[PDB]
Protein backbone atom coordinates (compact mmCIF):
# COMPACT_ATOMS: atom_id res chain seq x y z
CA UNK A 1 0.00 0.00 0.00
CA UNK A 2 1.06 3.65 0.11
CA UNK A 3 1.46 4.06 3.76
CA UNK A 4 3.63 0.71 3.64
CA UNK A 5 5.77 2.21 1.16
CA UNK A 6 6.40 5.53 2.94
CA UNK A 7 7.21 3.87 6.81
CA UNK A 8 8.99 0.73 5.15
CA UNK A 9 11.34 3.52 3.59
CA UNK A 10 11.36 5.24 7.17
CA UNK A 11 12.18 1.98 8.53
CA UNK A 12 15.16 1.27 5.97
CA UNK A 13 16.30 4.94 6.37
CA UNK A 14 16.33 4.23 10.20
CA UNK A 15 14.36 7.20 11.25
CA UNK A 16 11.01 7.26 12.54
CA UNK A 17 7.62 9.86 11.98
CA UNK A 18 8.04 12.41 14.12
CA UNK A 19 12.09 12.87 12.48
CA UNK A 20 10.17 12.41 9.40
CA UNK A 21 7.60 15.49 10.19
CA UNK A 22 10.56 17.65 10.90
CA UNK A 23 12.48 16.17 8.20
CA UNK A 24 9.15 17.42 6.21
CA UNK A 25 8.67 20.53 8.22
CA UNK A 26 5.43 19.49 9.63
CA UNK A 27 3.82 17.63 12.75
CA UNK A 28 3.89 13.99 13.30
CA UNK A 29 0.09 14.67 13.59
CA UNK A 30 0.19 15.03 9.49
CA UNK A 31 2.54 12.28 9.00
CA UNK A 32 0.53 9.61 10.86
CA UNK A 33 -2.66 11.30 8.95
CA UNK A 34 -1.19 10.54 5.16
CA UNK A 35 -0.32 7.22 7.04
CA UNK A 36 -3.48 6.40 7.61
CA UNK A 37 -4.48 7.72 4.26
CA UNK A 38 -7.11 10.71 5.33
CA UNK A 39 -5.85 12.97 3.13
CA UNK A 40 -6.45 12.89 -0.69
CA UNK A 41 -2.91 15.07 -2.01
CA UNK A 42 -0.50 16.18 0.64
CA UNK A 43 1.13 19.71 0.30
CA UNK A 44 4.45 18.41 1.45
CA UNK A 45 4.75 16.26 -1.72
CA UNK A 46 8.23 17.42 -2.47
CA UNK A 47 8.83 17.57 1.11
CA UNK A 48 7.91 13.24 2.14
CA UNK A 49 9.74 12.58 -1.40
CA UNK A 50 12.66 14.77 -0.43
CA UNK A 51 13.15 13.47 3.45
CA UNK A 52 12.93 10.04 1.55
CA UNK A 53 14.92 10.82 -1.50
CA UNK A 54 12.13 9.63 -3.62
CA UNK A 55 10.43 10.71 -6.75
CA UNK A 56 6.79 12.47 -6.27
CA UNK A 57 6.29 9.95 -9.19
CA UNK A 58 7.14 7.33 -6.74
CA UNK A 59 4.78 8.80 -4.00
CA UNK A 60 2.15 8.80 -6.11
CA UNK A 61 2.42 5.35 -8.23
CA UNK A 62 4.92 3.67 -5.66
CA UNK A 63 6.29 0.47 -7.91
CA UNK A 64 10.38 -0.06 -7.82
CA UNK A 65 10.33 -3.85 -8.71
CA UNK A 66 8.59 -6.62 -6.90
CA UNK A 67 10.24 -9.68 -5.12
CA UNK A 68 7.34 -12.31 -4.46
CA UNK A 69 4.28 -10.84 -2.45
Amino acid sequence: SISSRVKSKRIQLGLNQAELAQKVGTTQQSIEQLENGKTKRPRFLPELASALGVSVDWLLNGTSDSNVR
